[PDB]
């Protein structure tokens, strides 16, 4: 057909959109149905198009990804597992991010001066075994992951799954863009097909056209307080409506992005105009001409059957903020000031910070540059503290040359480096004493106990770049943009008129620096080295075999009540400096859940010793002595991040077996992955009849089977025994997984040895 390439650094790699026709037109005619654009672009991509079993929610679905993109927070962790393998080269292409690890105190290229010091141990195992296996590098200072992908390979069709929860923000350009963890990567990387459970689809029906302070960013901010934090689990959400064409092809990125904190799988829009617009000044011109040929592949079949259904109409949506400790916590800009009065929540703001991978764009930066001139143009300056965030060196030398980036420092902001920063919390702040009450509002997504400064006395919200901007200059959540009025220097009372600002540069973009770095694919013959003292890195020792036997005199590490996050189970931060190393990490295991025992966080009874202590030192003890445990948990188990961690942790303190009333996708599939049972409530009231004292029996592993539910003896220390039922998602692929001990050391038998 035509031969054009996947992106600028791989020019030998076409995009395949032949096949993806070939394969859609194979299902269609088993189905006899109109197909979604999510099911085209999914079964285009199936390993085997005429023998899969394909139902919505109930099958699984063996798949072949395009491409697989690490950031350097979980990519460690993925190559040292990619190391084990034994494979000697990446079998798709492959992409390394470091934006991560770097810092915010001091701004700009002071931060990542010193980011590239003292990370230089890991950034040269990422660059070396970048070299070795084929996989592209992109240095410090380059940006955030998802706004180089977007700039650079996302496009109509493609299939790509990234070590990172935010991945959907690919959808924006119209394709199917997965979260997954470390070891989902490795078998891609690896060349063996990928699974992923068939998803539902709920459709959104777009609507009018956004009017005046109305952005994407409240689009999302009511889909998310509609269908709430644990809605969209197990489907993709597919946009479509008239409403649709007046969004950007950034705002529609801003949308699919945080479709991340509902839980759906990920999020799609129909291939329009503004991303063709987008695809031709990001220079990819060639690849906008051949989805124009291939269109009616990149759009739903006409009266495709959605599960659910909602519809927004844009022209009646206002501006909201989200939180404070949940992200579907939705209040309007408008009452919010009155909600925090009455809920005791601070309404003074120290600090708005804009960013983030869901709203650092050349747009973003252009809506908030123009509330701040306003602001400027009467002599008024910040009363909060203002911190901005570009999402990648174009956009900083885009902004830096068509002037918004002087506007936002005259008005008193720093510009930090092109990095996540502040939003997994790297950020050194100091004007607070730790467990003081304060309120920052954000442009980001998350909004967890202590995620952006350790302080889990931190009331963050988040909202859009331009209202942060206008709370910004005024410093209080009492504050409505659109109604009050500021007082200037003049002595007179001004209004803010609502911000208006190009899409994409004028111009052409400014590229700025050469931040990547080709494999050689010649050389190759690096070695890659781990000091064997190193307290940031540590090569892996694999997990033991199954011993063929049940689960007899469980004891329970802890019964977790409420909200527990991957960000309660493995906290970031501080602790990015030992993703490389699993025990150093292992020290921050379910440091942040609630005991509901003393409603208490890091406090837990040793069963042995009686005192109460630390999670991580209590679940080393019970190892140390031959204790195996379990945890017990609520709802929406492993909520929020991807990183593998959450489920690495608790198998090499010694972990068995996690039950909860439901998961989060992600981690359910990481704790199979690492050798770990998840396993959910037959009856979500049996939580109620386990108390911290008992000890549990899970048996019938040796006759383990997909539908076939797990008997749990729950032995209460007075003698009184009581069965109860738990279900499990297994198919057989992954029954090999759990009898060898993790996915990896099942993939190590297979190569006959
Ligand atoms: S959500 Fe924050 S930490 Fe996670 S990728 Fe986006 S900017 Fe980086
Ligand atoms: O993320």
């Amino acid at each position: 057909r035509a031969k054009v390439a996947m992106s600028h650094f791989e020019p030998h790699e076409y995009i395949r959109y032949d096949l993806l026709e070939k394969n859609i037109d194979i299902v269609r005619k088993r189905l006899n149905r109109p197909l979604t654009l999510s099911e085209k672009i999914v079964y285009g991509h199936l390993d085997d198009p005429a023998n899969q079993e394909i139902e919505r929610g109930k099958t699984y679905l063996r798949l072949r990804p395009d491409r697989v993109a690490m950031q350097d927070a979980t990519a460690q962790m993925a190559m040292l597992q990619f190391i084990s393998s034994g494979l000697p080269k990446v079998a798709v292409p492959s992409t390394i991010h470091c934006d991560h690890l770097i810092e915010a105190q001091l701004g700009g290229e002071k931060d990542l001066r010193r980011a590239k010091d003292i990370n230089q141990e890991v950034y040269n195992f990422l660059a070396t075994a970048g070299a070795k296996y084929g996989v592209g590098f992109w240095r410090p200072g380059s940006g955030i992951i998802h706004q180089i992908i977007l700039e650079n390979y996302a496009y109509p069709g493609v299939l790509l799954i990234g070590t990172d929860s935010h991945t959907p923000n690919g959808g924006g350009l119209g394709g199917i863009c997965i979260g997954v963890g470390g070891a989902d990567a490795v078998d891609v990387m690896a060349g063996i097909p990928w699974e992923l459970k068939c998803p539902k689809v709920i459709g959104v029906k777009l609507t009018g056209s956004l009017s005046g302070w109305t952005s994407p960013k409240d689009v999302i901010l009511k889909v998310a307080g509609i269908l709430t934090v644990k809605g969209g689990t197990g489907a993709i959400v597919e946009y479509h409506g008239p409403g649709v064409d007046s969004i950007s092809c950034t705002g529609m990125a801003t949308i699919c992005n945080m479709g991340a904190e509902i839980g759906a799988t990920t999020s799609v829009f129909p291939y329009n105009h503004r991303m063709k617009k987008y695809l031709s000044k990001t220079g990819r011109a060639d690849i906008a001409n051949l989805a124009d040929e291939f269109k009616d592949h990149l759009v739903p079949d006409p009266g495709c059957h959605y599960d659910q259904v909602i519809e927004i109409n844009l022209s009646e949506l206002k501006p909201h903020i989200n939180g404070p400790f949940t992200p579907d916590l939705a209040h309007p800009v408008a009452e919010v000031g009155s909600v925090a009065e009455k809920e005791g929540w601070p309404l003074d703001i120290r600090v708005g910070l804009i960013g983030s991978c869901t709203n650092s764009s050349y747009e973003d930066m252009g809506r908030s540059a123009a509330v701040a001139k306003q602001a400027l143009a009467h002599g008024l300056k910040c009363k909060s503290q203002f911190t901005i965030t570009p999402g990648s060196e174009q956009i900083r030398a885009t902004i830096e040359r068509d002037g918004y980036a002087q506007v936002l420092r005259d008005v008193g902001g720093i510009v930090l480096a092109n990095a996540c920063g502040p939003c997994i919390g790297q950020w050194d702040r100091k004007d607070i004493k730790k467990g003081e009450k304060n309120t920052i509002v954000t442009s980001y997504n998350r909004n967890f106990t202590g995620r952006n400064d350790a302080n889990p006395e931190t009331h963050a919200f988040v909202t859009s770049p331009e209202i942060v901007t206008a709370l910004a200059i005024a410093g209080t959540l009492k504050f409505n943009p659109e109604t009050d009025f500021l007082t200037g220097k003049d002595g007179k009372k001004f209004k803010l008129e609502a911000p208006d600002a190009d899409e994409l540069p004028r111009a052409e973009f400014d590229p700025g620096q050469d931040t990547y770095q080709h494999p050689p694919k010649d050389s190759s013959g690096q070695r890659v080295d781990v000091s064997p003292t190193s307290q940031r890195l540590q090569l892996l020792e694999p997990f033991d075999k199954w011993d063929g036997k049940d689960l007899e005199d469980l004891q329970i590490l802890i019964k977790v009540k409420g909200k527990c996050t991957t960000d309660h189970i493995s906290a970031a931060g501080p602790w990015l400096k030992f993703r490389g190393h699993l025990d150093n990490i292992s020290n921050n295991l379910l440091i942040g859940a609630i005991n509901i025992e003393n409603r208490k966080a890091n406090s837990v009874r040793n069963a042995v010793t009686q005192e109460f202590g630390p999670v991580p030192d209590t679940a080393r003890y019970y190892k140390q002595h031959g204790i195996r445990w379990v945890v017990i948990g609520d709802e929406n188990y492993g909520e929020g991040a991807s990183r593998e961690h959450s489920a690495l942790e608790p198998r090499h303190l010694g972990g068995r077996a996690i039950i909860t009333k439901s998961f989060a996708r992600i981690h359910e599939t990481n704790l199979k992955k690492q050798g770990l049972l998840p396993l959910t409530f037959a009856d979500p009231a049996d939580y109620n009849k386990i108390h911290p004292v008992d000890k549990l029996t899970i048996q019938g592993l040796k006759d383990f089977a997909p539908g076939k539910p797990l008997k749990c003896i729950i032995k209460h220390p007075n003698g009184t025994q009581e069965t109860i039922l738990l279900n499990h998602t297994f198919n057989e692929t992954q029954i090999e997984w759990f009898r060898a001990g993790s996915a990896l050391n099942r993939m190590k038998e297979l190569q006959q040895k």
